């Protein structure tokens, strides 16, 4: 069972020793710290942990003892806060007297703002605010994931706008892939949960449970696929039967789109003969409502997508729509599944417009690119004490390393607020006070120890909408 | 609770129907493709069997659960419902899959073959890959043991020039990664990963997961020190950085304390602080509790030379026997920040030009080591090489026409030592001819059964260094 008194850094375990005597606060924030280019972040993620992890009695007898005994061979000395804990559980039975207050899940926030504040409720658990620092700093990931995967839906969308005049599909643009290629069952969740802020395409099914649990959808699922063929499903068939087994699986899966991975052997053979000529009339035959999705996965991701087009648009009929972009029948498309993150999808839509191909053509999938290439430092996602009271005395506190202004964090509490131009600012030293920048944009979502304010998965979606989506 | 059912790509729920009719086997295996990191440490596959393949996996609840998910999910009706309920009915929920393993912390080259996957039973042909997907994140554990092994292999290189041992190699490189991964999984399995190389953490999740899943003969697999954090620094305002110095090192006055510096201007609390102010408190101090002074911004090895300089010449330092500057025993340096095994590297090479001994200095490193990591460092993969159908074996195998490198092996393969002591893979059953000897691989699991796993100690033995050796 999970145990929050073995889920810090193990440092954090002494500091209770460390911070000046006669401190009875400790107040705390995270933001995602500008950096002297993702200019704006989604927050997402933090109603999970606190629901899995934080709230609750999260303390009891046991799990002190088990502390304890851990420490004690993990340090070779005594130095756990075996009484501060037991006060925790005594008194307010095993609940955390903490209070973190929230920008809205979803929402889309500068650099540089603050985004959530943590801090004890009871003077006596003035060493609580930061022993947690560890486990809401991962916060970072989810938020790190929607806003690199909402940039994506950025570049998607100008290019869809662009070469098609419409927006139609965009939320099926960029897929999943990612399941294999994250580092575990738990990421796979969460990374998954957010792109669905986003998008509506996942094979990373780890993702639905999750949003069910812990955010909630109006509708049955948050997320989709289809019928889809990897390589074993091709190869098994032996190299001499590649065609048979297409038209197996094309048959199969006859009335629904089916998406079928091209270059086991040669790509370029398989879309302009086997697709192309062998199997055409499999193909010509298919429903708008159940394309044919080949799909490449290997080579140069933009070489590969621009020669896979030039065939197919030689062997069946090509239109040209409105906007002067070739498109593709609509019983056939493409997936690009692979050697995809930010950088070479920008490179594949920007390639497909010179070469006059609508980006109605194509969508994306993505793995590792989208759930695992991805650090703290992306966001410079950073926890930082702000304010304290010792001895009674509220003091504004910061570091601000001679070598390094980039890692100056902000001074006092702090708010967050529109501007007259309605963008956001971070009020520092308590100024929020003065009420001169209407209402806080901070919410308490948790109180000693109870989810105080919840998100469903439908409200952070709307949250995180584009510009162009809202225009 | 997790279930099996739920754990795969999506798409591989509609695989059950694209195999060829009458396949009766399908035979699969993961390598780190071959094309730095010419050499893998294998480990964490014992993790994923327990946790989730071995026992009663499949139950009628979990079926119902997984068929509700997939009828929205898919918007049809394509879930192999009959298959799941096969293998409940018959072997009570157990998987009829026999995976073979080469021993973990095993060191092996890149394009060897590390596991492979076969279903035991006929009508299980499809679960062989529907178990890729948890399989293939072996892929995490393993890359960060392997990226955390180069890492001590470039520490004792430098380590043993400067100073002409060993002593210390299993504590300069200390995991600073909880907070810079995914999720409270990820930190765990991470964790032990760097764990098999080295002994210091500050990632708590490791010590549970090795007690739990492989096993130590020692209490504990790893160990930290009490040491501060800026806000324990700031918290004491910006004109009281001294009274927090004094009263940190105070506190911990005798055991190892690390004391980061840098919260206003470190060069200022080296020169000033701790070599004038505080020196008194810190020359006092034994060998077994240094003060560790821990800098953690600015160009890393600039900001690391700059500190050995500064401390050198408020401090009494000796010359060792290989050439090399030392600081008295009661203070090191530990850099724990913008630290990855290539400005890890630059460090120590920039100390040597220097003339500081490594002895001198530890490393933290926390996204570098267990997050910056891709599945696609060591090309780790999962894929068929063998399928029986209509009775007949056949050889499979993928060959993209544009990348060789993504080229698969063939047939039936096995693990064997060379002539020369080697390891090599033999494909398309070539195992059988018995003129390279015997499999290396082990049998790991069959039929829901665990049928061979190795202690934590063992896997550490496994992993050594040469230069250890
Ligand atoms: O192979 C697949 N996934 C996978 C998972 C893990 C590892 N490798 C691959 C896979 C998964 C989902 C797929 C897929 C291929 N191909 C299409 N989809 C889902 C959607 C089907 C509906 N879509 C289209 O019809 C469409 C496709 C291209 C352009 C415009 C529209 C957009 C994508
Ligand atoms: O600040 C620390 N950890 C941390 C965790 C998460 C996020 N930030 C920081 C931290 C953790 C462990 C530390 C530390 C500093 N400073 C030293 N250690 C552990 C060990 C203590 C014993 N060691 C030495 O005495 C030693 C140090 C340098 C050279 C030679 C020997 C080697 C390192």
């Amino acid at each position: 069972e999970f145990n929050i008194l073995l889920a810090t850094d193990s440092y954090k375990v002494t500091h209770y020793k460390q911070y000046p005597p006669n401190t009875s606060k400790v107040y705390s924030y995270f933001e995602c710290r500008e950096k002297k280019k993702y200019e704006e972040t989604v927050f997402y993620g933090l109603q999970y942990i606190l629901n899995k992890y934080l709230k609750g009695k999260v303390v009891t007898k046991e799990k002190i003892q088990e502390a304890k005994d851990v420490y004690k061979e993990h340090f070779q000395d005594d130095v756990f806060n075996e009484k501060g804990w037991n006060y925790i559980l005594e008194k307010y039975d095993g609940h955390l007297p903490i209070e973190i207050k929230a920008v809205p899940e979803g929402f889309v926030i500068p650099r540089g703002n603050v985004l959530f504040t943590v801090e004890n409720t009871d003077p006596e658990c003035y060493w609580l605010t930061n022993w947690i620092e560890t486990i809401l700093v991962q916060s970072w990931y989810p938020i790190t994931v929607a806003t690199n995967s909402r940039e994506q839906k950025k570049i998607l969308a100008k290019y869809l706008l662009e070469t098609s005049g419409n927006l139609d599909g965009l939320e099926y643009k960029l897929h999943d892939f990612g399941y294999r290629g994250v580092s575990s069952q738990e990421t796979a969740g969460i990374g998954a949960s957010a792109h669905l802020v986003n998008f509506k395409g996942t094979d990373t099914v780890a993702g639905l449970a999750l949003i069910k649990k812990y955010y909630g959808t109006k509708d049955p699922v948050p997320g989709y696929s289809v019928p889809a063929a990897e390589h074993s499903t091709i190869t098994a068939w032996g190299k001499d039967h590649e065609k048979d087994a297409f038209e197996h699986i094309v048959t199969q899966f006859s009335s629904v789109p089916v998406s079928v991975v091209s270059d086991s052997y040669d790509i370029y053979n398989a879309c302009e003969k086997i697709w192309g000529e062998d199997l055409r009339h499999l193909i010509v035959s298919r429903s708008t409502q159940a394309p044919l999705i080949i799909r490449p996965d290997s080579g140069n991701p933009l070489d590969t997508v621009l020669k896979v087009l030039e065939i197919l648009g030689k062997k069946f009929p090509v239109t040209e729509n409105s906007k002067g972009y070739k498109l593709l029948p609509p019983y056939l498309r493409v997936i690009q599944g692979d050697g995809v993150d930010i950088n070479t999808l920008q490179e594949i839509v920007e390639g497909m417009k010179q070469k006059m191909w609508s980006i109605e053509n194509i969508a994306f999938g993505s793995g590792g690119g989208l759930l695992q290439k991805l650090t703290r430092d992306l966001l410079n996602c950073s926890f930082k004490c702000s304010y304290v009271v010792t001895n009674g005395l509220g003091i504004n506190v910061f570091k601000d390393p001679v070598a390094d202004p980039n890692k100056r964090s902000k001074k006092g509490r702090l708010s967050l607020h529109r501007t007259p131009a309605g963008n956001f600012v971070t009020l520092e030293e308590g100024k929020g006070d003065l009420e001169e920048y209407g209402q806080d944009l901070l919410h308490t979502v948790f109180k000693n120890g109870k989810v105080t304010k919840s998100y469903s998965f439908d409200e952070i979606r709307k949250n995180a909408q584009l510009n162009i989506e809202l225009e």
